[PDB]
């Protein structure tokens, strides 16, 4: 096929644009000092102090920032998922299972688009927080973002664009091996087609590269472990951080009471 | 008193620092006499509920800060601090939400808007049911006419509840709560002399709070198991429950 596979890729790209406000192209334009308002750079504490002026303690603020982001991201990703042909015809429980596992893997995928070697874009491109600043933080915070940077630098060296990413994300969501799925076949049928679309897309968009498709499938597997490592940093915090302002208490509430 | 009145003052001052919209502020807006920018009067199912989810994120931080200011609290075993806050948060969210409600609707976005009760009740099948029980609670709660000074102590008593499941050291929690209860009582006697039995009514309300929370959780569980549209599931809550 081409037509259909190409048509599918375009459909995914269009819905990705509708669902996700900050695209990689947008982020890359800003990270390329394309001067249409340079981002404010947060690079030491002196410069952190000023950052509450030209944007919308520091540990708390960074952590709450992440929690807010997850709220927004779930809605964006859910909308994207619903646009994947076949998805909303799956059993309700399986739709839940797929999104439940897919969400965080996609958050870290898309976070890479805002990162480079040196730091991460924040507040919708208004600011840039330095990697080494994040590293210098206090005990819980110092090693929180670093694994996401490690992931991102290697991920970004593959040079995917938004068109690639739209199909990548769709393949991840339609993963037939999530624990607890009830009907695997229809999920796999959809994913097989998405994988063919991805492959064709990569062949057309990436002449210079070898084995990009296979590399990308490796990355889908790596994401699983990025999720599990993040969850485990949080568990250490729950058991050892003396200051309740630094615990992810909302997460504990939903787990134990809801 | 010295201590009991001093404790009441300390709690009130920290409540003011920790919680931006006070009942007095809210009551002033809900007074169309006090015109200093009238509130704007109000898919939607999704938007309103994402709005609640955002609010919970913010509220946890405010309440945590308040809790830390209660003398004794930060010296408790860490597990117990977690347990107390974990159960306290939603009960306090609904307590404080009552301050923004009257029988006709609820103040939102820091007093910038007013959503009518009728509008909230009219929504689609899952959504219609969410806010109404909170309104029922609030109307009766607000007829007790507590002010912010009262509320500061009320909330502290709730947080220091010695019967939360999973507590390891009950005694030190009860010692602090016994004092908070005495402060509350004295406060109510001094601030609401005309209101015999207010203290007892307030303790009933603490228990009712636990019911409100449980009903809200249950509405959400029905949704998780029966709503065909994923946009209407509380997917974040499902993620933290199953994976985290
Ligand atoms: O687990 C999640 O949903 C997010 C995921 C995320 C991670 C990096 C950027 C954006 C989102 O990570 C969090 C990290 C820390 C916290 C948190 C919040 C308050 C206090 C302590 C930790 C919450 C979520
Ligand atoms: O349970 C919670 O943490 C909040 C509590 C709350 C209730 C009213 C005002 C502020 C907070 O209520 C929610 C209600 C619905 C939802 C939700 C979100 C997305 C899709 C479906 C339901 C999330 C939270």
């Amino acid at each position: 096929e081409s037509a259909d596979l190409r048509a599918l890729a375009k459909h995914l790209y269009d819905s990705y644009i509708k669902s996700f406000p900050l695209t990689k192209a947008k982020a890359r334009a800003i990270l390329t000092g394309t001067t249409d308002k340079s981002p404010f750079v947060i690079y030491d504490m002196n410069s952190l102090m000023m950052g509450e002026d030209k944007i919308k303690e520091v540990a708390i603020r960074i952590f709450q920032g992440c929690q807010f982001r997850s709220v927004e991201a779930v809605q964006e990703i859910t909308e994207y998922a619903k646009s994947i042909p076949g998805f909303v015809n799956l059993d309700l429980n399986d739709q839940v299972t797929l999104l439940k596992y897919g969400v965080h893997e996609i958050i870290y995928t898309m976070l890479a688009s805002l990162m480079n070697k040196d730091g991460v874009l924040i507040s919708e491109g208004q600011g840039f927080m330095t990697r080494e600043f994040l590293k210098s933080l206090r005990k819980p915070l110092g090693d929180f973002m670093e694994p996401k940077f490690e992931f991102a630098v290697k991920f970004n060296a593959l040079e995917l664009d938004d068109s690639d990413l739209a199909i990548f994300i769709a393949v991840i969501i339609l993963s037939g091996d999530r624990p607890g799925l009830l009907n695997v076949k229809p999920i796999e049928d959809i994913q097989d087609n998405l994988l063919q679309a991805l492959e064709l897309q990569l062949k057309l968009n990436h002449p210079e590269s070898s084995q990009l498709f296979a590399k990308l499938l490796q990355k889908m597997t790596d994401l699983r472990q990025i999720v599990t490592e993040h969850v485990q940093l949080l568990q250490v915090i729950k058991k050892t951080e003396t200051d309740m302002s630094l615990h992810p208490l909302l997460q504990e509430i939903y787990k134990d009471l809801y």
